[PDB]
């Protein structure tokens, strides 16, 4: 359910509904200090020039580096909120599909850190996103 | 236009309600060369799993927005806008109502505008802000 | 002594050896919601190419910004440290003075949020920070 | 070259000395096109009044590191480097030893090269980092 780690039996809103659904993020790969999901270029993913919107690789950063917090801390009576997005723009990119992977740099007790990479099919870096999450005891 | 988008061409590549923001509901309600407003209805399609607003869809909000701000002082001047970085920054979730974005220019240069957006709840408070830097350059056709 | 707050007794490092005394900073206003900081360029603040280097506008916001915040919740048992700095630059300065203004646009109880803008002599915007600090309780 | 920064005119405005680079001892040892490091060894001229490693002192060496390892290269493309966007992230404090710092880069266009760069302390572990963007213009005269 766009492959998002399942951590409790049921979440507020349905993956088709979400934003992530919406517009096709999927999850490959997650472990605790790397994770990788990608999506396909559709017009849900443009602008209306025709290219993949800034947006669309923030989200997708954002959703990646704050789900593999989740993954791990969840568990641990703690949840995972962005607290900085920045995400700096190389290539634009008009069709195929949009990769991300996250690597984790920092683990710390109320901040995690994540160097997110997003590259087009040609495997060129098109964005980049630094992701910094933070990590809080959970409201019951 | 659809979104009420500045409209500095005759035809765009991707109609409106086909496009992430027309998707997710974005609208441009002023704008002007240093100021512009937006706003958008949360619904699901803007939120993530847990209920709240996508830390992404502020992100993208502020982007469209400080983005073609710029695009309907540039265009008509030969030249494109296309964001270099956004640098979002979150202070508090928002539920439900509405997200309101205002940009405000700071930098007007010939290679880089600078736009601070600020992303507002429907009491008032300032939930999250964007720092948008975003390249000018000439139309590459 | 800068004119730092003072909130403490005893400081580790004396005005004049930090890093902040010896290029020069000097706090005029500090309140709660905001703050100044000005200092003369010399060539310690500046690069080889004879500009003030872009890490003197990133110090400046640092200190004003955090110092900012330890005028406030020191004597409430708490420290403030930097969490991230992010400096834009949109105009160099080769002489006369930086000036820094502050303004809080976020106060919470584990992140304060400062809007900081560096301006030349004739007042010209030449660099922002957006100044974001962590908020934690003291070690005794 | 003071400093050891790269050799690339036969004259500067400021000597080493006199810089804030040389004043608080910056030094670089290794550099090519798409990694250089350089490092600063602690004392009070590096610290802010409670004792730490000025925040300032972090950005400053990043800036130095990557904007110099860009002019490095294009300086004698009549080329300049100035830096754009200086994004600093602080995970630990240091308190003495040395700063030590590595400049990956990670993109190189005609007008923007972006260098990811690692602030490390004496064990090795990772105190800060910085997202450097720099700008590249033609020499204006």
């Amino acid at each position: 359910g766009g492959n998002l780690p399942d951590v409790a039996s049921h979440y507020p809103v349905a993956y088709e509904q979400t934003l992530d659904g919406t517009v096709g993020f999927v999850i490959d790969e997650m472990t605790p200090e790397r994770a990788t999901a990608s999506v396909e270029v559709t017009d849900t993913l443009r602008q209306r020039w025709g290219l993949v919107h800034g947006g669309a690789y923030c989200a997708l950063a954002q959703m990646l580096a704050t789900e593999a917090t989740v993954a791990v801390v969840h568990e641990k009576g703690m949840m995972a909120v962005g607290q900085s997005n920045h995400t700096s723009f190389f290539r634009p990119v008009k069709e195929g599909h949009v990769r991300a992977e996250a690597v984790r740099i920092h683990a710390g007790s109320t901040t995690w850190f994540w160097d997110v990479s997003l590259r087009d099919d040609a495997g060129r870096l098109c964005a980049v996103s630094s992701m910094s999450i933070a990590v809080r005891p959970r409201r019951d």
